Order: C-alpha cells, then sequence, then structure tokens
C-alpha cells in the first residue's frame, strides 16, 4: 500500500530524503522541524545562493486550507513599506510540489526555548531580556497597524527565533494559528502558560492578548522558568491570582466562565472557589520577589553583576505589571511600551 505514488507516509507527510533536489533548484539537507501541519526542512537554494527553511504542509485539505491563511497574512504584511516588519519572519515565495504546499522562508537560528535549555533554565541577563523586549514591542506595534490588526494567538519562547546564534536579533514565526481583529470565532486559544485572563474567562478579546503573553515571556527569559505553569485551566488561573490578586469585580461580573474559578459572595465581592491546602493567598507571591529586585536577582544569581542594579530591576517590574494588567482596555499598548523608562539609554 503506497500513498501519493512514492512520496507520502501513512500520515500525509512528504517522506523527506536527505540530498534530494527539487525542481532542479532546492537541495534538501535535513529535517529541522515537525508539527501537525507537517514538516520543516533546511535546504539550499542553488539559484539565489542562500539557505532557506521550507515548510512542507501535509497533503490533506484541512492543513492546506490552514496554511493558505498563513500565506495570506504574510503576503498582507509584505506589502507594507516600514522597517518594523523585519521582526516577522519573511515568506519569500510558495509553490505546490508533489501535492504539498511549500512555504519558503529565510533561514533562522534556534528559538528562545532552546536558549533557556543552554542556561539550564537559569535565565539570560537583563540586558539581553531588554533587547528581546524592545524588538517584540516593535513587532506587536507592526501587527497593530490598522490595516493589519493581526493577533498572533500563540506567542511563546518556542515561536521566537534568533536570526544568528551569536547575536540578539529575533523574529516571530508561525502565523498558522493567527487571526485578524473582528467577530469572535475561536475561543480555546493561546498556549496554556501564556493564555490571557479574558480568554480563560470566556470574554471578548483583541490584540491585547499578545501583550499578556509577552509579559509572561519576558519574565521567563530572565528567571529561566515559566511565570504561570498551570496543569489545567483552574490551576492556571490560581497561579495568576497568586501573583496579581483577585481580578476586579467589574470584569468578573461579565465573565461567562467566572464561576469556573470564582464565586460571588452575598455582599457582591468575589473569592476563589474552595476545590489538601495548596495555593498561596491572593496576591502574596509578589513579582518583586520573583525577580529578586532587592535580593540580587532570581535565586540571588545576579548578585554582583553589572546591569542588574535595583533601579534597573524596578523599571522592569513596572513595565511587566503594565503588560499583566487584568483589564485589556488599560493594559499597556506597543506604542507606549516602547516609551517606558526601561528602554531609555
Ligand atoms: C530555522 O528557521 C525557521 C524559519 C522559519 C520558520 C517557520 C515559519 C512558520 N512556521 C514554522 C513552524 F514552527 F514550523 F510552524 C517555522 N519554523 C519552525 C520552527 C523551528 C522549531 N520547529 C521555522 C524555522
Amino acid at each position: 500500500k503506497v500513498y501519493n505514488d512514492g512520496y507520502d507516509d501513512d500520515n500525509y507527510d512528504y517522506i523527506v530524503k536527505n540530498g534530494e533536489k527539487w525542481m532542479d533548484r532546492y537541495e534538501i539537507d535535513s529535517l529541522i522541524g515537525k508539527g501537525s501541519f507537517g514538516q520543516v526542512v533546511k535546504a539550499y537554494d542553488r539559484v539565489e545562493q542562500e539557505w532557506v527553511a521550507i515548510k512542507i504542509i501535509k497533503n490533506k485539505k484541512a492543513f492546506l486550507n490552514q496554511a493558505q491563511i498563513e500565506v495570506r497574512l504574510l503576503e498582507l504584511m509584505n506589502k507594507h513599506d516600514t522597517e518594523m516588519k523585519y521582526y516577522i519572519v519573511h515568506l519569500k515565495r510558495h509553490f505546490m510540489f508533489r501535492n504539498h504546499l511549500c512555504l519558503v522562508f529565510e533561514m533562522l537560528s534556534y528559538n528562545l526555548y532552546d536558549l533557556l535549555r543552554n542556561t539550564n533554565f537559569r535565565g539570560v541577563s537583563l540586558n539581553l531580556t531588554r533587547k528581546f523586549a524592545q524588538q517584540m514591542c516593535t513587532a506587536l506595534l507592526f501587527l497593530a497597524t490598522p490595516e493589519l490588526s493581526i493577533i498572533h494567538c500563540d506567542l511563546k519562547p518556542e515561536n521566537i527565533l534568533l536570526c544568528n546564534p551569536k547575536r540578539s536579533a529575533i523574529k516571530i514565526v508561525d502565523f498558522g494559528s493567527s487571526c485578524q481583529l473582528g467577530q469572535r470565532i475561536y475561543q480555546y486559544i493561546q498556549s496554556r502558560f501564556y493564555r490571557s485572563p479574558e480568554v480563560l474567562l470566556g470574554m471578548p478579546y483583541d490584540l491585547a492578548i499578545d501583550m499578556w503573553s509577552l509579559g509572561c515571556i519576558l519574565v521567563e527569559m530572565h528567571t529561566g522558568e515559566p511565570l504561570f505553569s498551570g496543569a489545567n485551566e483552574v490551576d492556571q488561573m490560581n497561579k495568576i491570582v497568586e501573583v496579581l490578586g483577585i481580578p476586579p469585580a467589574h470584569i468578573l461580573d461579565q465573565a461567562p466562565k467566572a464561576r469556573k474559578f470564582f464565586e460571588k459572595l452575598p455582599d457582591g465581592t468575589w473569592n476563589l472557589k474552595k476545590t489538601k491546602r495548596e495555593y498561596k493567598p491572593p496576591g502574596t507571591r509578589k513579582l518583586h520577589n520573583i525577580l529578586g529586585v532587592e535580593t540580587g536577582g532570581p535565586g540571588g544569581r545576579r548578585a554582583g553583576e553589572s546591569g542588574h542594579t535595583v533601579a534597573d530591576y524596578l523599571k522592569f517590574k513596572d513595565l511587566i505589571l503594565r503588560m499583566l494588567d487584568y483589564d485589556p482596555k488599560t493594559r499597556i499598548q506597543p506604542y507606549y511600551a516602547l516609551q517606558h523608562s526601561f528602554f531609555k539609554k
């Protein structure tokens, strides 16, 4: 029993062969990525004389149609003149090859999860965290340009890659989960650890959910550890509450899924549901201590390092708390984030 003549496995993926030449142009080197989606390969373009990453989509209607969304959004980004688009991975061209849609991207280096692995999850400096933070704020500003209004819907360290392994330049990848501002379709979105409270509560959402994710990410880059590591949605909300307290009454009064995590007392105020004592009381796990503002950084491991002063840590703390505002209408936006004192030289 064969699939697609030679060419596919029993699972609609193209069977990758090292050394194969496509369309008398692309020399396939190796398999570098897997997903649901299909595969990613490192390949040499003989014509243009450069390495590329090729995203080979499964030969199956559902994934093809998903990738065409990705293509459409990238091509939309492509027609904008500004320099801010460089923080998004660039789609060079696409083509069908043996019944698989193939997206050709510029070749990048490792992602920010791999970078943490090399620190043994002890985190990178605050100077480097800042460089990443500034570039991401700029990328979100670009996505926010009115004619795009794109929500990535899945920011996490895995989906932010270095351009070069010895430099700090980064880009966002994978717009297959994305959408534009408009009428709600999707409700179960964002990777759990990076999932915003408006999504957890079943409420309306907008581009601000990406800023929440960024907040969680930047802390995790410096500590090496995820800020909110929930095993399920209840645990995820409880871990959020440990740091940031009970969310405001006016929000919870409108949440469809309010009662999944909370109960409204006879006097109108909201509490956690009682579900073996486990969590720290509401708002007692202060971000102040997580970052180690006055105690030499996370685990005290930055004591005596330059570029880790108390003054520097306070600016970081402030910016992060603005990204982790419970209210998506007052949560800081990209244009104003870029003006914060954490970026003044
Ligand atoms: C090595 O350089 C690149 C360059 C671009 C991409 C890219 C673009 C879109 N989607 C993905 C993927 F993550 F596989 F979904 C991409 N990936 C895969 C991410 C690597 C981990 N699976 C890319 C990798």
